[PDB]
């Protein structure tokens, strides 16, 4: 089984600055066959310049966990499973150290990187997700699907539950 | 146990329109055990205005299985269940009139409409999932940029790793 890793980041130092997104697919049988997607709030609230880059404001990291609590949650989502990334270095540099930094842990897991690979496999002249994407002729892929929904609207319910279950809720 | 549901349509129309997605979370003990996801070949093609509406191209049905097929299946994957929606008379309606229709059975099943309870719960000028998930603060409304790079790159390992 492995698990293919996308984090968004405070900026480009491992040592100091932190990871505000993680995104995460599970395959096994050659099958994408769960998920995992959160927002990370950072102790250091967010640059001007990361939100330009990134697209992400402190408002949307606002109200969302620390890696204190997300950390050991996204790990419990691994464990056996090896890494797979686009340009695999930098995001498994920042999981290794926050993995150490937060939860003590010296950590390592095999990795595979699809930059590399696709330098195996390819030729091409920049080696992008974008263009090993359209090399390779895959796609049209639609991302926003009723599934996306069905998870909101269900962490709608849940959250409606909590708040009904504190007497005198309807004032 | 819980299965919140969400469908994609060709349109409005009881009468003709059918259901082209399917996406459904079942929760038990305030936690999620399992999820359901299908596209749906129907008999009759998607229009443009509906492929612009849903995301969904006639290119991307092709394959697909038909309603005789996944309505069982996923009838399968509830069985016991309350049902929640949002807005939910449509989508409920839609089911209801289906499994007559593929499957000759009259049936029922309790649900609840998380739009009803936003009703209760809030005050607000609209009730579309949009304003109440705003509201809720359980927001940013499908941002989930980095799930998708991991698909698409899910997509090209999975294609290197059939390839040569």
């Amino acid at each position: 089984t492995f698990v293919v890793l996308d984090f968004e980041t405070t900026g480009l130092d491992p040592q100091v600055d932190e990871i505000i997104e993680i995104g995460a697919v599970k395959i096994q049988g050659g099958q994408i066959v769960d998920e995992y997607h959160t927002l990370i709030k950072p102790s250091r609230e967010i640059s001007r310049k990361s939100s330009e880059i990134t697209g992400i404001t402190q408002e949307m990291l606002e109200n969302k966990r620390s890696i204190e609590e997300v950390l050991p949650e996204f790990l419990g989502f691994l464990e056996d499973s090896i890494i797979v990334a686009h340009n695999a270095n930098f995001d498994y540099r920042f999981l290794r150290l926050w993995i150490k930094k937060v939860m003590g842990l010296d950590w390592e897991r095999p990795y595979i990187d699809t930059l590399a690979l696709a330098k195996s496999l390819l030729k091409l002249r920049s080696y992008s997700l974008d263009s090993v994407v359209e090399k390779l002729g895959l796609g049209p892929f639609r991302h926003h699907r009723a599934l996306d929904d069905a998870r909101v609207t269900a962490q709608v319910f849940l959250r409606f539950v909590e708040m009904m279950k504190k007497e005198g809720h309807h004032h």
